[PDB]
């Protein structure tokens, strides 16, 4: 079966036949689409399969389909699943892995860069301590002083769900988040419960607008333990404005390096749930979600406040101005501390290029509409006009619940 | 089954039991999600359970569900059916359809106002020059010197499908299109093929930057016919911007009313092919879509020059901060103009509202966040943070082919 997908602005059609391949389900049916909703221990069984199914799509990949290389590879997993229950992949198929699983991510508008990954194997790692090294090793090379490089670090996978590897952070570097007793919020407002986790854990929080947390890394399914990264690792830049010299009194800043750290990686059945990767920043990000959401920094009225612009009413697009100055100001700060950046024209237009190359190549890319779509200016980018076609394709990442609501602690 | 929606920006959670009540396909299945997917006669026996289900819904919501009356017309409408393979509705029932087929439209923002809408009876229209006339008042109406009224004007039902009512235009009120010999196009590149065929069929093109089009009605499955609307109905305003004085030399205007006119009315299976409908616009619609889409009039480019902004990288936000500008201009003159216009920020705020007494008093309120979300500035909306469940409800209305496609002359 085909199925097409239009753009409204260049009349371009392309037909999707990789959506073919999707197994998992969408949370959608005939009679509802679930599209906007955020949220929509293996048997030997269930396993066999999906293990096929990774090897089948690796070997093809490399053009060894129906190799005896392949053979014996399928027979040797097999084999191991039968005896242990499970299996390991080596190094190749662990790189290949993750890769896709990027390269399959329908909500990330970054993937024209999928094929370029560092990736870190830690299923050596068997302590928290190990797992902080790692990270910082991470961090250090991700960075690498504002010349920013897409890299993943892959702890072990899991066992039988008792011995889970998992950060506890749901990004390696983020703000504090304070609750005060009269209910405003000093620094980040989503950060305050996993803030008050790390200062009951003994965390000495300074209790200033943007403290950087501390890790809670939990090995082995053991009691998590907290970690400081080293400062000097964490690149932050001091936010202004090119034209408006106030703007840097504001006292805002931001770091470099946005590493999600909560997700968990599936390939071929396995499951990878401590799997820190990072890329760097679309502006919007910052400028647009974390300083103005209302429920976030939340700065919009203060910026417009010094801009002198009406406030009295709505229509004046009081909000909307402030916001194009404070994301100017995002990238310009960026750009002048050579930290990596890319705004949210250049992003859309690179990613319109990938899906296209993707269709072609590949038969498809799935992608996420409510997601790709930047969250100011939307139809001047050229993905808000272009229809597209969500689907799950393994190897891929999933969100799994904080691990505060289900780890069992051993005191 | 019952299925919970969550507000991130507010923590708010509301359960949907509506839409255990959908009816129609959404395209959508549980290995693939269209929702980005711009678009994803009936037999005496097909026409009885839909009539049923919506006179049930109907008697239900005058509080009569089951009584006497109830009975007696759903035994009236199905002799009718038996006997007519048809049935007409009374118009209590054309009221409250037309109602509600606004209030189940899901890519709908302003819905808060669905019950305030003045219903025009023409079902007993048969020529195109009526037509015309029904339309010319609908447009006097719902204009109101700049105080707009929303409306809708219902033409006959569909019969055998060889005598279809049709509006050809896809809004009352358009600009034309046309292709220069120079490659580019003049006025709304939207248009062009429409343009083509008032050309075709007669009219005499002004060949301006926005002429109102004419209308093209169809009567009774006959050959459409050319009409033009009064000057003086179509309320015009010309774009200006309260501190950039050089913005009124750009040439802007754009027409007060918006009106669909080529959706397809379904009410109790029965189809209104022809229901012209109207309400007054949000901003971004016109300022966002209409003047800045690449396909549309484009000005982007040239607004941001007379502001003289470093068009040299994207990363300058040229772009953005001209589009900002361009909306607050629209915005300033139909304000300054005493025409009724919504901005994006107190629209959405008022669906939020609305969204709210919706579960509150039916159980759910079926929405596509791809459309309600502004083509602007989404995240510093509401409805940006508020998870939606997008079914289809009747009575509703539904796209329809272009009917040029269709027609045979
Ligand atoms: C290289 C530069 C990259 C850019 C500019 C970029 C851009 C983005 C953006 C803007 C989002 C939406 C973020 C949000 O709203 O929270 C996103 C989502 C995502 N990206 Fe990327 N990305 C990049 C690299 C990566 C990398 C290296 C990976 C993993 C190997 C990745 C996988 C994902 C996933 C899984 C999501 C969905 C996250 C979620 O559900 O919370 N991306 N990307
Ligand atoms: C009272 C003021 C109204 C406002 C501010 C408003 C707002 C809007 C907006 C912004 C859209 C998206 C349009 C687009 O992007 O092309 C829309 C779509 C729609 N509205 Fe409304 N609306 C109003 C009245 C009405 C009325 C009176 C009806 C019917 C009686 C209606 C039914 C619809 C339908 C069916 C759609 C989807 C149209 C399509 O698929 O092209 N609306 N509304
Ligand atoms: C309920 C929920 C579900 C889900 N799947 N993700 C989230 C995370 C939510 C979704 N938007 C905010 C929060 O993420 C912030 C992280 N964004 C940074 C980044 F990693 F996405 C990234 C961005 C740019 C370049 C590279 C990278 Cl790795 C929340
Ligand atoms: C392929 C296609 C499918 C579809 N369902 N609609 C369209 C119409 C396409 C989709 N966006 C633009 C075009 O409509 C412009 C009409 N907008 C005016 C209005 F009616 F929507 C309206 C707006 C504001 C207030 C009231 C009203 Cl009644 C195209
Ligand atoms: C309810 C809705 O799905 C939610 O607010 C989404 C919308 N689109 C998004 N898009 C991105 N990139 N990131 C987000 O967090 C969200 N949030
Ligand atoms: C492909 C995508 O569905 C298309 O561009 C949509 C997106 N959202 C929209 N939203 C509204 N209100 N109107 C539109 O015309 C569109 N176009
Ligand atoms: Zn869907």
């Amino acid at each position: 079966r085909f199925l097409k997908v239009k753009n409204w602005e260049t009349d371009v059609v392309l037909t999707d036949t990789l959506h073919l391949k999707s197994t998992l389900e969408t949370g959608c049916t005939e009679h509802i689409c679930m599209g906007s909703i955020m949220l929509p221990v293996r048997t030997k069984d269930q396993l066999f399969p999906l293990a096929k199914e990774f090897l089948d799509q690796y070997y093809s990949s490399i053009k060894r389909f129906g190799s005896k290389a392949h053979m014996d590879r399928l027979e040797e997993v097999n084999k191991e699943i039968e005896s242990t229950s499970t299996y390991q992949l080596k190094d190749t198929e662990l790189i290949y892995g993750a890769k896709h699983a990027w390269r399959n991510a329908s909500r990330c508008v970054g993937r024209i860069q999928w094929s370029k990954l560092q990736v870190f194997d830690a299923r050596d790692c068997t302590t928290a301590h190990g797992m902080f090294n790692y990270i910082c090793n991470h961090v250090k090379y991700a960075t690498n002083k504002g010349n920013l490089r897409s890299a993943i670090t892959i702890f072990p996978q899991r066992t039988d769900g008792k011995h889970d590897f998992r950060v506890w952070n749901s990004q390696l570097i983020r703000y504090a988040g304070y609750k005060q007793p009269d209910g405003s919020t000093l620094g980040d407002p989503a950060n305050v419960q996993f803030t008050e986790i790390c200062i009951q854990q003994g965390w000495k929080a300074p209790r200033g607008r943007f403290d950087v947390l501390p890790l809670l890394l939990q090995a082995n399914g053991n009691d998590p333990e907290l970690f400081q990264i080293p400062p000097e690792l964490v690149l932050e830049v001091p936010i202004r404005h090119p034209k408006f010299d106030w703007f840097k009194d504001l006292g805002l800043k931001w770091y470099g390096l946005p590493a999600v750290s909560n997700m968990l990686l599936e390939i071929g059945g396995l499951e990878f749930s401590a799997c820190p990767f990072s890329g760097w920043y679309m502006g919007t990000e910052i400028g647009v979600r974390d300083y103005c959401d209302n429920s976030r920094y939340n700065i919009l009225e203060e910026v417009a406040k010094k801009m002198d612009l009406d406030m009295r009413k709505t229509s004046s697009l009081w909000k909307d101005q402030a916001l194009v100055e404070i994301n100017i100001a995002v990238l310009y700060s960026f750009q002048s501390d050579k930290v990596t950046i890319v705004d949210h024209h250049s992003a859309t237009e690179s990613f319109i290029k990938h899906m296209e190359n993707e269709y072609r190549c590949r038969g498809g890319c799935p992608a996420d509409w409510v997601w790709i779509v930047p969250p100011m200016s939307g139809s001047i980018t050229p993905v808000f006009h272009q229809e597209m076609l969500n689907y799950r394709l393994t190897p891929s990442f999933e969100y799994q619940p904080d691990p505060w609501n289900t780890h069992v602690w051993k005191g």
